[PDB]
């Protein structure tokens, strides 16, 4: 809880949020702060409100990454990708977050 | 030094689109191929309405890649990041010919 | 190459020298400087030489990153992947130009 | 299921070797069925598979047993054959 935690921020680049997609997403939270606390933190962009990338954003296709993630992850991040349809891309960056 | 003779790809991703945005697209695409000879070729990627990006995309932040871009495209560009806000970042990717 | 400013910087991490991937390297870095004039900076790690891992630093499959890569450098890479064999992974990110 | 810890290493070194054995005799018997350890001499195998990774060991380091983290350092910091590892939450 700072002050600030060395982690890498999986960044999930979505085109709104949907009742589903929200559910999911909070499940996805769960399981990064419990199984892999410390390895992963979650950070979600909404590019339906903030559709500018900042200089130091990046985003690559969900299948480009997805396949480097754990089991469980992986199925989330595909629930939303290609049931939910609201997953644009995502990234991966080693950072501080509080 | 290195190869001769390239052509680029200019790739605009968007989150949708908005009466100028549109308007503005058509004339970028007008002076690439006119002003600019068909130097480089022109993808719109509206990731609102197909957010599956392609497994070889990237998008990358505006300010990074658009200053090595030609005067009148940087205005467009910004035209459509800071006016617009459809405009969520871009990529520009090359091959040679001969 | 100018040091102390942010860019794409594309990590290739490699596992010894040859002549092939030598000059395909020095290749690589011609043409990023050439096409994107800045915006790109490529960075060889030997692990060889200097094993271990920068914090920020991390390392992907060829086939999984490099085809987010213009055709040209991507054929470099496939060259230091399979054929000199001495491409272990690589990555891109917006990083500092040299400590 | 089961953590499978993945380490990257380049060659090996009688210390090295040494201490990879006391790594995985400490995980067998301390976390037998929690953590697993699995070694990649990238110089047998520089190739990495499509959906492997390496990440720099400071980072995972920090948040693995401490019998586990100390031995880390040894390969890191001493033996200086450790590139990386990876947190595997098995297939």
């Amino acid at each position: 809880m700072s002050p600030f935690k060395k982690t890498y921020v999986l960044k999930l680049y979505v085109a709104g949020n949907t009742p589903n997609s929200v559910r999911a997403l909070k499940m996805l939270k769960n399981i990064l702060e419990q199984e892999f606390q410390g390895v992963y933190a979650l950070k979600v962009i909404d590019v339906l409100k903030n559709p500018q990338l900042a200089e130091e954003d990046k985003i690559l296709a969900t299948p480009t990454l997805a396949k480097i993630l754990p089991p469980p992850v992986r199925k989330i991040i595909g629930d939303l990708s290609d049931r939910e349809k609201v997953l644009i891309g995502l990234d991966l960056l080693y950072d501080e977050i509080r």
